[PDB]
Parts: C-alpha cells; structure tokens; sequence
C-alpha cells in the first residue's frame, strides 16, 4: 500500500495507531499529520504579510532584511524566500515580527512534538536524553514561487499553498514518485536522515523533488552540532562515515556547515 | 605514446616490467589489468544473478534489502544498483550471498595486490605500514543501465560487460579523452587521488566520464578514516589543504562521509 | 545608486573616502581599484607568454607542469587554465617564471593592501592581529577562453581582458545583475564571505556568475587554516554554522580542503 498516510498528532500523543505509525516511519519515512497546531489560517496570516513584502516591499527595505553573505539563513533572499530561526532574525516590521515569531514557535512546537513520538515509537533515547536532542537548531525558510534529495534533517514539516491545481512536490513511496499536494487541515512531515541515525535505523529518510509544471513552507528541525551517536550504529543503517572510533558529533559527520540535503 | 597499457598481475609481482610500470602509473594512472583472478565467467555468475533480482524481485524483496538512508553504501538502490562492503550487507538470498561474498572477495583481493604493486613501485611505505593501510573501507557497486571527475580512491577497479558496440567510459590520457571498452580476461584500473598522496606525487589520478550514447562493477579502494600523511608533502602534488599543522588524517581531510568522486 | 564605485588604493591609503568606502563595503561588497600596482602593461607580459604556451607547448611541456592530481591548484589544468600561489609552482621556462613570480607578488601585495583597508575601514583586528591575518594561502588562477555564487575568501582581485564587446562577469547591485568590464587602469575587487565574517557582518559578500554569450586573471586571498573566529559572532551575520563552542577556525568551519564559492 503505497497511501501517504495521515495521523492525528493528538492521536499520537494518546498512544494510538502505534503499529501503524512504526510500520509508516521504517517503510516510507513520510506522512501528513493533523490536530499539531498548524492551519491554513494561521499560514494564511504569515503568507500574506510576506507576499505583502515580497511584492510591495522598496528595495531598502529588502537590503535592511538582507543578511550580508547571501546563505538564505535569516531574513530575505531574491523566486523570493524568507528564513528564520530562534534567533537573529531579520523582520521588516513590528506587524510581521509578531505573526512570524508565532508562526515560527507553532512550527518549532509541532515539530518537536511530531520528534517526540518518531523517538518514542521506536523506543529511542538519544544519547544526552530528549530534550537536550529536540532543544536544538532549526531553521524556517518561506518561498513564493529539482534533483531528487533526501533531507538531513531529523524532521522536515511542509506547509503549501496550491497552485491556480498542479502539484509540485512528489516523494519516492513504495519505489514510485507519488504527488504529495496541499491539505488544508495538516502538514507533510518528512523524515530525515537524522531520525535514520538517531533511531537505529528504524526510520526511512524518503527522497523527494519539487518539480516544475505557490508558496512552500518549510521547517527543518536539525539537531546541535554536539549531538552524539555511534559509529558501528551509523554503519549498520547505511551511512558511509570516515569517523575514527565509537562516537562521533553531528559536527564530526556533517562538518562546520550545516548542511540541509543530499543526492544519492 | 597514449595508449592505455595492460599488466599482467603476476608478472608485475615477479618484479617484471618495473620501469613500465612506474612511468605508467606517473604519466597515465590508468591501466587494464590481467592474471588477477577476475574472470569474464565469475562476473558472469554475479551479473546473472544480481539482474534477476533487479529484473524480477518484488518489490517487498528490494524493500528487504535497502538501507533506510538511500545512499547506494549497501544493498539495492533504484539505473539500479546494487551495493557491498566487508560488512553489514544486504543480500536477497542464499545464492545470491554465496556468489556475491565471492565476488566481492576477488575483488578485494585484486585490489590489495595491485595496491601493494603501486606501493613497491613507488618506493612507498605507508604511515603505519602497509598492511594496515590496505586493510581498509571498500565500496563495490554495481550498476545496470557524466561531468567528468577523478576518483578519491586508492584505486578503483572497473569491470564492465559490452553494449548490444557503443563505448561508455573515457578517460583522459595525454589530453584527449580515450575510450576504455570491456576487455574479457582484463579488469581496469584507475588510481585515484590516495595513490597521489600516499607516494608523494609519483601517481596520476586521471579524469573519466560515463557517456550516454550494460553493466558496470566499480571497487573502491579507500583508506581507513585514521590514514595519515604529511600535509606539506600533500601540498607539494597539488592538493589545496587547509589543514594546520604537519600530519592529517583522511578523516581531516575529506570530512566525516565518504566522498568518493571530485571534479576540477 | 547602483553604479559599481572605483576607489583609488592610495587615496584609501591616504585616509580619503571612509565614509564612501564603508558604505561601499556594506552596502555592495565590490568595487574597481585604480592606483594599485596592476596595470594592463603587466597583465600584457605574463598573459602572452601563458597564451604562448597553451597555444606553442608541446604536450610535453605541458605535462611536466601539470600536478598528478587535477586541482586546478598549481600549473597547468586543460578553456585552458594556469595556477600558481606563493610555492609549489610549477613553471614552464626561466622566461616564464621571472614574469610571473613579479605578477603573482604583485596581485599579492595589492590584494594585501585592499584587504588592510577592508580591516581599517570597518574598525577590525582580526584575532590573531592584522598581520598574521593577510600572510595567507592566496591562490592566482589565469584562464583563456555560470551558476551563480559568491566567493569563500577575503576578498578576490579580477584582471580581465576583454571580448573582441561582451561583458561575461555580472554581479547582484541593488537586487540586480550588473555588467563589470574590463577596466585599463583598474582591478575589479569582489569581497569573499572571510570578509563578511572577520568584520562581524560589515561587508557584503556579492553574488556573480559568468555568462556565455577573453581571459581572466583570479587572485583569490585566502585565510590560514588556523584563522580564528567567534562562533556566536558568525551566527549574527547569517553564517549556519554548525560549530560547537565559542570559537572555531577556518579548517573547522570549511573543513580540510579550501573551498574558494559558494552558492546559496
Ligand atoms: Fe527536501
Ligand atoms: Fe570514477
Ligand atoms: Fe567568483
């Protein structure tokens, strides 16, 4: 059965659809989740302050939004982005501060509550305990409008809006690239190659590609540069690290960079 | 004179051919290579059973053996490939196992041997020794059907079977890029950036490319993540280190993940 | 205003034009620098004995200066390419090295000198002090005849010669793509992310590419291994560092081989 499947995250979190969410993570690594606090109105309220900027914005507001290297970390970059995290940003207004560091926070919530229940479902604890490993380095990025890749995060959460009724993203599910369009009630959540590692294997990072015939949201929970793992663990799920010894750091691995995605 | 020479394994380790070889290696780095135990009927037996698995395996029987990150280290990756190491492998079946365990073990073993003819050759002794350095992390993949870039192997070995005439690999020798068919009793040999830097220089890592107008079976011999050399004398043969200090590591160098290919 | 500014080293030198040449910096990250040491008469010299010899070297010749392994780093690469930086240099005839050993010192020294001023103008002593700082790994690379990118050093210096009129290199001013020909009596100077990141996000590191529809002389001024810097500090300026701790150098940031662009 090649469905993307949907799961309430309340649901989740009452103890329910366990077989069925352990069997969706370790066989497709990708699923819609409601009830997570994400909705398209509250999207709504973020995405027409930003086209309101995008589209009307002077370019002296856009450089006083600009960060000096061009890495679309924080603040915007010219199709048209705009990044966020925990700190740093770089907002255009009093207005659009406010509804973009609640829609960030409802994001950084929901994909820490979604982490939360990848590492219980499959019995992880990862070494320095959960919320040391979910307290971590996310990054938010807003584009108004691919290579196949796989994220390198621990989750990705996806918010779209549709086109005027093509569907850009697509996802390898059950060895088919499967349309993954818009829900008005849930976002996509992507596994990464951080949940892989992490969880012992237990969980499959899917690629995935946007195609060409909207606006995408998209945060990426990605842990500290000091999470810590073992080597012979990271052998066993696939992984091809150059590491001496038993353990090694999130840095070690992926070097002094983050580093978002990867091609085969 | 750009022909692309042929050794016979033996031979070489009877001590013939030394000035050959040693011009060979320094000026072309590439060379087809015969009497190494790698037969047109043992990969026949491989092939065989590894496109009946891509031909006509279910898909649960793929599922079974893919890694949960698609990084095409291990098991079968869909071109399709199949992937192997010393360890934690994937196999469809006992058959396949026997036959592949083989095969990747002749594999190795040419490897190491003409490895260790690079070494003598050049007059190298690894940091560490010999034996430790061959001792090592390889990669075969086979593929079932470029930018052109260099190997960051020790060597890498090539087997490949014929197209239904059409010649898909090239490499450069005395500037131009030359075709490099399938030779029944002969596997090929390109040295890759390690040889450069375990002998200072004295080998050649040259530039390929797979054409679009078949099978190839690539090993990769690559060093130990600990491997250590001198970072002046990786200096004086064109490597762009930036490392401090005297002595470095593979793992230093290349980063926390097998990188396995760079272009210019 | 979107015009690509000249500023003459010696006026910099002299104390003229700071509040210009610091809007400069922040604002645009390129200018032309006249009054530099780099004239189109020395340019002349030392493109056509490299133009002689990718035109009239036997491959012979060209052999004997091409490194084993193709970086790019040193000698001759083949769009035809010749590379050099302060030793290891390999070079075709006495002639030949006397003329270019005095152009590389020169590019050196302007590029030196423009980077002093970057530090002063913007009230920066890097950790480690001035000196240290600019006594580099800098890398020349001349070519005869894009994705866009920015570049990975403290600043680049660009000797070009033109077309017989398009203009290949545009760069972002002002969120567009701008023509920077040719200049007689000018050097074109881009800022590289190392200056963005040593003066704490004072200077924009500008985005380019160069477009098909000539030759160019690249003078990349590059950091040690060992240049050291504040990690928090590199998060302020959109720097996605992936650093545990409070500091971190170069090799820790870019990792064990340099790394000269970088695209978003
Ligand atoms: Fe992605
Ligand atoms: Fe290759
Ligand atoms: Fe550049």
């Amino acid at each position: 059965d090649t469905t993307v499947p949907t799961f309430s995250l309340a649901e989740l979190q009452q103890g329910l659809h366990q077989d069925e969410f352990r069997r969706c993570l370790r066989d497709k690594g990708l699923f819609y989740l409601t009830d997570c606090g994400l909705t398209d109105t509250e999207l709504k309220s973020a995405k027409d302050l930003v086209i309101d900027f995008f589209e009307h914005g002077s370019e002296a507001e856009k450089r006083a939004v600009t960060s000096p290297v061009p890495t679309m970390r924080r603040g915007f970059t010219g199709s048209m982005c705009y990044s966020m995290g925990t700190a740093d940003n770089l907002f255009p207004s009093g207005d659009f501060e406010r509804i973009w560091t609640q829609y960030f926070d409802r994001q950084y919530t929901a994909s820490r509550a979604v982490a939360r229940e990848v590492l219980r479902a499959t019995g992880t604890e990862p070494d320095g305990g959960v919320e040391a490993f979910l307290d971590c380095e996310p990054l938010l990025r807003f584009r108004y409008f691919m290579a196949p890749h796989y994220d390198l995060s621990m989750v990705t959460l996806i918010q779209q809006t549709p086109c005027a009724g093509f569907v850009s993203l697509q996802a390898e599910v059950g060895g088919a690239f499967t349309d993954l369009p818009y829900r008005p009630d849930a976002v996509l959540v992507f596994c990464g190659a951080i949940a892989t590692l992490v969880t012992g294997g237990q969980v499959k990072a899917p690629r995935h590609h946007v195609a060409a015939p909207r606006t995408s949201s998209v945060f990426f929970l990605r842990p500290n540069a000091d999470f810590t793992f073992s080597v012979p663990l990271a052998r066993e799920c696939g992984f091809d690290v150059s590491l001496d010894g038993e353990t090694a750091t999130f840095q070690d691995w992926i070097g002094g960079n983050y580093v978002n995605i990867r091609r085969t």
